[PDB]
């Protein structure tokens, strides 16, 4: 036979955590983790660089609450670099911010690889920005590759973030190409159709496993996409993760871009993939629809993380690190 | 590969078992068990401890079946110790009923592992409870190991149970720490949202293989949680189980605490975990809350119940319930059957 | 691990025939099989020992179309002999008819172990019947095992079959007992709950292959229960059956017992399982319920042959043995 | 323990293609590839030959695009070959256009095994056809591998394809008759009730991996059925095809044969398998319905191939033969 | 009781003609009709001035078919006098078109009472516009009375309409002001929810016979609203109208303003009320929605022309004044 079935891979539905011998209660566990190897995060949890889910307010709330939010780059260069400034000199009236060495909200920028980006990174690296993010489609390429050699080369004093990929080859490959941490992800996302579009995927749990065992922990990872529950989290992080991106989750939250929307006595705010007709506006690889209004981004970050929180316990997990090192799996069928 | 996959872990759907030689007939089989190693049901039925499905009135009828309820730990001590003793003292104006030495009625009564436990403990034994149930969501922990070993070394004239686990680890560790018995559940039951909140569970099937291998018969466990027919108990009995304890099969039922509600024209009854907003009215919620279709009067359950655990017992050549627990072979099935 | 998990056992959905090198028409295949080591058909179909599928009538069109009818038990014992003699004497004014020496239509009838078999099998021996099914839910038993073998030394001029079996310890202890053919199916049936109320069951083309290897042809096996389309008698018989019951395909059809009702514009008619609550007025282990009306049965048979005559085309099967020794399966999941 | 169950079969959705290292883009891809080891398209794509979806019109647009139509043959021998002359005498007022020596659009035709295939092949001869298809439901047969044999030895300056097979012993046995490629697809496609009326099959991703697996590459593979998205193509050919057939893809659209008919304030064409009751006027093989109606095939064709080079991207597949010899796969679960 | 109930009111549904002794055939009946005064029409359609409904492509395919349009006024001078232009300046390659004295396409356009309509008359009238229509929700308003004075004392060789109003009251302040025609209708627009907002409103079959009668066939009015089935016209018509205007019935057709959107597989344009919100960006007194795509207006023209005939044949009417002149009307319940 020439078929080249490399596993059976498994995503989030796949498998649970099993519970383990712990003295740890959920309320006292640590939930700080790396987003980079050079920034922390108080929580592990990143907003997704869409123009429905992440600009400038939400980075703030993203910030505010221990994690960080990665501006998209549907945006010329000024606004963009403007949306960084809004963030990095917002000042409160949150005792567990994000913040750089400075005293300031942390905050992300996605740029791309083509011909606007060495414009974009000057700008949005004078901006203040702490992590740039090469976000693509196939991180596995000459062209994400070498622009994040590129930026590590020229812009030295911020991180690097290379994406998106699934296997432990495209996760060593950005590592030599200098990244501070490689976005998981091919398929596995909410609106995301490539998996019917051009019959491409990894399920996300083997994904983060190929990618983290190939790692062996020199640089961080962040799975990006899939995420519809706390357990997810868990399971992620578990499978050896140290951040989740999530866009789906806060997506039509208050601080989420867009206008509310009434239709048919509820409401709703709009939610796309980028690589939508609409965002785009290449064969389509997303869908864009509506999500039901959410209200303050807050409550959904409190409930993930008590969702978190409580796994920990059963795991007997005290902080990030054991979750990641020590978790155990089953694998449960249809049924199941 | 860094990611630890221990085993495919079966539920109930998974499997089925295999018919074998028979002499034996269904109406002939004895369903009796032991709760824990010093108490034995004359079936192998157990009511939850929650607040929609056991209290005095359910544990009397329990007992009166032949099996055990395990009164709920939502309410204060001097509410639980008169549970506890309406049900020792009840008197029947029942061939098959649970007693204790004085032909009492037995009754079980669940605690914490709070600070009020050691009250609650003394007033429940001091009411006359036969086993003590402690009761918590995660019991492979210090604090549900040690307060094991507490009921023991103080209470020693009382059963004691702990609970919930799923591994044969922890299943050791409460051996070691001194239970009679172990309850056997993570995630299977029908109102647990802990597999979506947290991601954790073991497939209750692989639960009770895992649990009594370890255990070697030392002490019963009792199969806690996601029973939908009487074939869920055949099963589960066959994987290892000694008991099967049941919330949502009894809610709604006649005897089961709460009011019957008339809504667009069916008759329910609430029913909700304790992990529940509504129970626990911070963790993050693990359960739901909602209504089941009242059903009337619990003995006909339990008789159906039973029945079809005498169909299955048949079938499989068992005379009593260790020869279905120790013989039953098992084929794995897939999503098409 | 205490746990003994004998197989992954495999119902007809799990499984597809593959095609193979071919040489004979499906117009030109013969479907001829055998019901007992005694009693040939000339098509390898059985009517069900159901109150809603066979009496006389339904017993006398299985003749005609080349196969038999087993006329159920719930009736006393001057009424199933009167049904016996009914299709023994029938006459007609059907080339492929299934007769005895005397050129009698060939007739089956069901009993059970109760303290009522020995008359009986006596009335029913006399009236002329060809096959005794001692028929009961489990019949690994020690009632069933000498039932068949006190039928096989008391009336050794009727041939007799045990049933319902599932493995192939079974199939050996009937064989013993002096069984003509065994009756293979614990679980599979339409109106099954048997899996539901005992958690009892054998996928039946696992069913089927455990009851055929054990016998290695001594005796023939008839499959019983979960039969839908005719692709599921080609994989009944790939897998080593020689026959195939079936209740539910010929319930509602003209010549099965019981009236046509009508309801909200459509036509029924009562299908029940023998285990059902109505029927035997033990927990019940079967429904009771309606099925649309289909006319005469003899559409039916003349589709499902088709088809069985269509998979021996594609698997280069002459006759029924072919089909028996030669097929090929593969094994495919859910999606498929 | 007598079952042989030669394999897990593997369908479409069973599997995912895995992104791999790329240096070029899904606009830079090459889509050439071979129909049969003489004629190459400029796409990978074939119109199913089916009174539904491939008449001259039909015939016409997928040449121009760059592919090949099959024109159905429920016609009498007049019309099939006027509609192949139709096709090679078509001038337009296109440059992926696929065309012949002298610069003619490419067609194909299918014929049968029956006694007016020798007139039907000359004629379709004469009338310029550039690719014999003997087109059956059951390749693996005498009558097919010998009339195979026939078109070579009488029409050598014809190409011929025989199917349909799912195996390589059935690959092997066309090629050894003097096939110049196989069309691969035993109860795949959309409209196929096969796998029911006759329990046959094979998964076509395992069917491909078969047949390919046993060629060699000494004749290219048609994967014929069930290719429902841009995906399944990329699938299809990364397990080893070399073209894609369709039939419901192109059903529905301008070109397709048959009148557009309002029902319901929605738009339809007919589509029916060849094995219909209304197609034949055997069992029926097939159903009858509607497809929605979906304008010029071009867009749809235009959307399939899109996916695909985004498909070809993601996997580092410069070119067709790229994706043939380094697709790797992952298997998914019902869940995945 | 103080209480003033004019009368009890009658819409189309409250009323149906009666069949008459006839002479003539539907085939053999005449359309002909004055829309105003002075201008006559070889059909009694006059589409409706709605920047959903008439452009100067509507106005022509009404012109063409012996109709007339009425250009909306949602644009500025400027842009209507070229929507005039391009209506009187056309050519075809339609013996019933609708023409003036110069062989030209007739055309009207709308026009209000406020600022700019000195300006848009000139404007209009200049570009050769047929009539203009002081087009306003209230025409029995000082405001329009006045203008409608105006444009005739001013551009005596323009013929003017005014409206809209359901009274003979208002009827005759409008005759006395100039008025070559009226229009009729109050509330019966299907787009209309001036009922629910004001209360306000007259059955248009009612308003229809109280505005006839006043005016004693001095001038012709024009029913305008209310249209759903060509039976519709026919009562307005046997009531008294002269001409019937139609909005609804119209929009949706290739010939009108907008674009086709596709929605869940169906094709809709959009149409909307003068007092909805979108046409006004006054609480709003129209809807906003889609309409089905209804292809050519021809199609639809022709059958209500066709349904009028009908009447016309059932009526005794040979030409459009006998229907006037001899309707007989019976009131039906809600039962019919
Ligand atoms: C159409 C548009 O689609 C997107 C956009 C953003 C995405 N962001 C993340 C992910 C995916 C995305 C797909 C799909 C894979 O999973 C993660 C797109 C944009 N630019 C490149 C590609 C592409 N290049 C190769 Cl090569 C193949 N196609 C696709
Ligand atoms: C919210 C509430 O949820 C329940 C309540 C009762 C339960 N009773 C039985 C079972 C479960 C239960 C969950 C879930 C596991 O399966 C069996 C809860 C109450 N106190 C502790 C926990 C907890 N501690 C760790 Cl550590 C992690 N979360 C959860
Ligand atoms: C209630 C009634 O149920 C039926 C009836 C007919 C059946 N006929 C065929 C089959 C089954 C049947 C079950 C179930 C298994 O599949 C084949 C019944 C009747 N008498 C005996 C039994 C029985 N004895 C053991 Cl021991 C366990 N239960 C069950
Ligand atoms: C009824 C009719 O059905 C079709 C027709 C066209 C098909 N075209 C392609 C495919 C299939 C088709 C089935 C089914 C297999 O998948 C591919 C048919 C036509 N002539 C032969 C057969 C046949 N011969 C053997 Cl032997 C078994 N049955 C079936
Ligand atoms: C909001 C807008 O609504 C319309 C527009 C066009 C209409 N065209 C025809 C008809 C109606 C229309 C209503 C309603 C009455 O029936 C026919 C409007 C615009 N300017 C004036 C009025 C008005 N003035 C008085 Cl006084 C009371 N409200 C209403
Ligand atoms: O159009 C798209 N197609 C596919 N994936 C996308 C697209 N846009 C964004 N994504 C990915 O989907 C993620 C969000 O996934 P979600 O949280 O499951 O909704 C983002 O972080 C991206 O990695
Ligand atoms: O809120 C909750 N979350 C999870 N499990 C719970 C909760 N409350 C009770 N349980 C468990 O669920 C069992 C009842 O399961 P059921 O019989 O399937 O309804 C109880 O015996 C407990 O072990
Ligand atoms: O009540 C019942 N329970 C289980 N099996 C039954 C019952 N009644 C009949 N059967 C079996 O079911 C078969 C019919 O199955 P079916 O053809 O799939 O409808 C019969 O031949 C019996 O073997
Ligand atoms: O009636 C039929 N039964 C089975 N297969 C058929 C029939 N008619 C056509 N086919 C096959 O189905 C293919 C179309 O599959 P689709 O692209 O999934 O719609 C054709 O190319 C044929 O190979
Ligand atoms: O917003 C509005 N409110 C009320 N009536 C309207 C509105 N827009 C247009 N109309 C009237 O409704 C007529 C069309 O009605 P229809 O033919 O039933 O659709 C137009 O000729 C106007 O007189």
């Amino acid at each position: 036979s020439m078929l080249t079935i490399v596993q059976e891979a498994l995503t989030f539905d796949d498998v649970l955590l099993l519970p383990a011998y712990s003295t740890v209660l959920p309320k006292d566990v640590s939930l700080k983790t790396r987003l980079t190897r050079g920034i922390y995060l108080n929580i592990p949890l990143v907003s997704a660089a869409m123009d429905t889910v992440t600009e400038s307010r939400m980075a703030i709330a993203m910030a505010q609450n221990g994690g960080i939010g990665i501006l998209h780059k549907n945006m010329d260069i000024a606004a963009q670099a403007a949306e960084v400034r809004r963030v990095k000199k917002f000042e409160a009236g949150y005792p567990n911010s994000c913040k750089d060495d400075l005293g300031r909200l942390r905050v992300g920028a996605a740029v791309g690889t083509g011909a606007d980006t060495p414009s974009r990174v000057e700008a949005l690296v004078e901006a203040g920005v702490d992590v740039i993010v090469v976000d693509t489609a196939h991180g596995h390429s000459a062209g994400v590759i070498e622009r994040v050699r590129w930026v590590k080369q020229n812009f030295p004093q911020v991180q690097v973030i290379g994406g998106n990929i699934a296997t432990g080859d495209a996760a060593l490959a950005l590592l030599d190409a200098g990244a501070d941490a490689v976005k998981v992800g091919i398929g596995p996302g909410s609106i995301c159709t490539t998996r019917i579009v051009a019959g491409i995927g990894m399920p996300q749990i083997s994904a983060i496993d190929s990618v983290a065992s190939a790692l062996k922990d020199q640089i961080p990872l962040i799975a990006d996409g899939g995420i519809r529950f706390s357990g997810d989290m868990a399971k992620a992080i578990g499978a050896g993760a140290s951040t989740i991106m999530v866009g789906s989750l806060l997506a039509g939250t208050e601080e989420a871009p867009g206008e509310v929307e009434f239709f048919q006595g509820r409401y709703y705010k709009a939610y796309r993939g980028m690589g939508s007709l609409g965002a785009m506006a290449l064969v389509p690889e997303g869908i864009e629809g509506r999500v039901p209004y959410k209200g303050p981004m807050g409550n959904i970050v409190h409930q993930m993380m008590g969702g978190l929180r409580s796994s920990m316990g059963y795991t007997g997990s005290a902080v990030i690190e054991d979750l990641r090192q020590n978790a155990k799996f089953v694998k449960i069928t249809s049924a199941g």
